[PDB]
């Protein structure tokens, strides 16, 4: 059936046929929702999911059931014979990764989604090949702050034994340190990869903000620790335009958001290694990052700053600070000439998106948990935006960490 | 479906496991292959509907007080069996009821104030005939939830659902609502939310005093026949002006709110029963009035007028200029309730408790149907702990459903 959609502030109604195309479940059932949960080959299984991706290509470019659509179909079958699996064309991967993006239902940035530049690293074979290909990446997405969207994709899954694994969740990330007093040194999401690279010999520097060492595999093999060249990691000094004591803080963030631990499938194809990048959502760092009870945690130091009465919840004291910290955050990147996008700003152009995709695709699958922002929601578009979540291929993938699969 | 369903606390690591969605019993929306977690929304019942409807609830009801199985279980069974016979409907007994209203509070997978669940004041208006009954019943319940300002909760529940054509129904949305006025140039005076109901009104006979704070009429019917209109006694209706403890100014902003929030346009269903007039009422959350009631683009919209008294920046959406007063609207807002002292929670104290009371549940009951969409606060996100905690939706009868618009099904007289 053709199911509606509604904006309730606007009322405007949009009709999604698109849905009807997924054959991928969402976890959800007729009677249980699950959609606040976080996550719910053979040559037999490799052929229909090659020629369903194979066949949506040549729809894409106008050309299905033509000479062009027919041979590569044969050609593929054909090499899922001989060899167990097939190679994707240049085009097929530029197109299958940029439709992962488009696809990708929690991406509040999909507006930009057919603006990505790809980087094929099919051809890598080593830890230090993933490294070269990591800094090219790195110094071509950052572009001195014009930030510009990219990908990388190493060699696809075999036999799942040689793996090409980025350890990092992303590329750049700051260390964390237990301190023998219980206490968190650095970002708490990271301790146990911190611990990881220590144990393989990484020399810490024991402070707030250390950029930690790529740790890459290639092949199935031991990872190996690589330096991230300092002069290409692009990092913001946080002050406020009004409190001048906020520098004081000595908070400081990376303009480079890099994951580099998701999955990205294909026609079938398993790319295990495949880090990304765009760019950064203010709340991403300033309501996220910085003031989540797990991460850095700073809200109450922003507060007493701020002489604010912390005595009780009701004052908000909470929110004032809040908004205050996601104020400098925007402010400091936006005076370094950093890309960054607002809550407000990304969600206008998500509705926008949307009407697009609407328009020229029949619809748009859209995780509403994840695309309203974790600050001031009502007042953004898109909480007032009945979405429809479904799950289309090419897509990016969650995936183990590698420490809990590899034998050394 | 698997008898064992976790959801995680990523904040806390905490893991809890359900079993009580084995006892869904109606449709989310959902499928296997799409979501509808964010939809709004995603003549009567037949003898053998009927039937397994009660004996599923008298099953329930005779569980929860230790009697299942009991002489006095397998003779409600019976006696309600034969009334369904005979009648094609039954009668359920006070204690039913109240555990019934009970229980479909406790089943509000979108409510955030579970946690006093149990402490609700029923009452009984099954032998309510008419709308002026129906307004002396809505009379009462108001001063009794409002108690001066020390709010307490409340349900009053008039004649179920018989053949379609004798409907009991409020027909305001809350018993307490602002009255909104489109203007012949587009603009619209008080309440936008309202302006549809508050028409119909006018058209009842109502006379507008056309103010932006305007308490609306009742508009009641019983047992089917056409709605009639009352105006609540003023000294009934609490009310708190919004000030500010920092801006002196925030007073000329001649912004109030009324004191009790009483949803009047849902329908109760308890073992295949429709009670289709059944207002209750709780207490507010400050966010509800603070970000949606005023700063809503489609509601009171005060967000432009607040920055500007703020003297903060308004050309660039980058200095959050909108965030920043939509914060002080919300001090403003609990601020004035506590200093005339009405009851009111702010969404910090309310989250973590409905994070206990959701514990509680999944430790006693085996589960706490929860719709993340609605439980999460409208503002500040994540830094509530609702944000960070899995939840897991499903409808458990008892329940509170929507039901269409009166205006739009009722064959006028
Ligand atoms: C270009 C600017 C972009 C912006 C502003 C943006 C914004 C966001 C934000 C705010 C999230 C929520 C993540 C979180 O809260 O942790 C997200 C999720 C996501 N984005 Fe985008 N994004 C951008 C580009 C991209 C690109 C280039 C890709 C891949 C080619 C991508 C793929 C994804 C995926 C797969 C998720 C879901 C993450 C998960 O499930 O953990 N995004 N995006
Ligand atoms: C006692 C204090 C209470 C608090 C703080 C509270 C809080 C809330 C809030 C904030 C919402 C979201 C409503 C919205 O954003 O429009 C909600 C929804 C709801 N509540 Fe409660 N509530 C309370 C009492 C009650 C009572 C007494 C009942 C019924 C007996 C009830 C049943 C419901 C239902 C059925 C919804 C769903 C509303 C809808 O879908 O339109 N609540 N509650
Ligand atoms: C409940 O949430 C979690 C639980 C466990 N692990 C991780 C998570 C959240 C996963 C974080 N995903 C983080 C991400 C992914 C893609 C992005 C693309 C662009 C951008 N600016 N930011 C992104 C940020
Ligand atoms: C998408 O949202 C809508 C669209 C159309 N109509 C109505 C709505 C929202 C429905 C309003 N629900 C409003 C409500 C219900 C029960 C409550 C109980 C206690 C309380 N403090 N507030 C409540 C508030
Ligand atoms: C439990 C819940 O699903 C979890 O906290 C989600 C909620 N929505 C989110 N939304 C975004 N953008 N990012 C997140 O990490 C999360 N976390
Ligand atoms: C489209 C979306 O489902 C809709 O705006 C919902 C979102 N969550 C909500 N949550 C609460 N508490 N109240 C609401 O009215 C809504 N509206
Ligand atoms: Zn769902």
């Amino acid at each position: 059936r053709f199911l509606k959609v509604k904006n309730w502030e606007t009322e405007v109604v949009l009709t999604d046929t698109l849905h009807l195309k997924s054959t991928l479940e969402t976890g959800c059932t007729e009677y249980i929702c699950m959609g606040s949960i976080m996550h719910p080959a053979t040559k037999d299984q490799l052929f229909p999911l090659a020629k369903e991706f194979i066949d949506q290509y040549y729809s894409s470019i106008k050309r299905f059931g033509s000479k062009a659509h027919m041979e590569r179909l044969e050609e593929v079958n054909k090499e899922i014979d001989t060899t167990s699996t097939y190679q994707l064309k240049d085009t097929e991967l530029i197109y299958g990764a940029k439709h992962a993006w488009r696809n990708a239902s929690r991406c509040v940035g999909r507006i930009q989604w057919s603006k990505l530049q790809v980087f094929d690293a099919r051809d890598c074979t080593t830890a230090h090949g993933m490294f070269n290909y990591i800094c090219n990446h790195v110094k071509y997405a950052t572009n001195k702050g014009n930030l510009r969207s990219a990908i990388t994709i190493f060699p696809q899954r075999t036999d799942g034994k040689h793996d090409f694994r980025v350890w990092n969740s992303q590329l750049i990330r700051y260390a964390g340190y237990k301190q023998p007093d219980g206490s968190t040194l650095g970002d708490p999401a990271n301790v146990q990869f911190t611990e990881i690279c220590i144990q393989q010999g990484w020399k810490p520097p024991r402070g707030r903000f250390d950029v930690l060492p790529l740790l890459l595999q290639a092949n199935g093999n031991d990872p190996e620790l690589f330096q991230i060249p300092p002069e290409l990691v692009l990092e913001v000094p946080i002050r406020h335009p009004k409190f001048e004591w906020f520098k004081d803080l000595g908070l400081k963030w990376y303009g480079l958001p890099a994951v580099s631990n998701m999955l990205l499938e294909i026609g079938g194809l398993e790319f295990s290694a495949c880090p990304f990048s765009g760019w950064y959502m203010g709340t991403e760092i300033g309501v996220r990052d910085y003031c989540d009870n797990s991460r850095y945690n700073i809200l109450e130091e922003v507060a007493k700053k701020m002489n604010l009465d912390m005595r009780k919840t009701s004052s908000l004291w909470k929110d004032q600070a809040l908004v205050e910290i996601n104020i400098a955050v925007l402010y400091s990147f936006q005076s370094d000439k950093v890309t960054i996008v607002d809550h407000h700003s990304a969600t206008e152009s998500f509705i926008k998106h949307m009407e697009n995709e609407y328009r020229c695709r029949g619809g748009c699958p859209a995780d509403w948990v994840w695309i309203v922002p974790p600050m001031s929601g009502s007042i953004t578009p898109v909480f007032h935006q009945e979405m429809l979540n479904y799950r289309l291929t090419p897509s990016f993938e969650y995936q183990p960490d590698p420490w809990n699969t590899h034998v050394w």
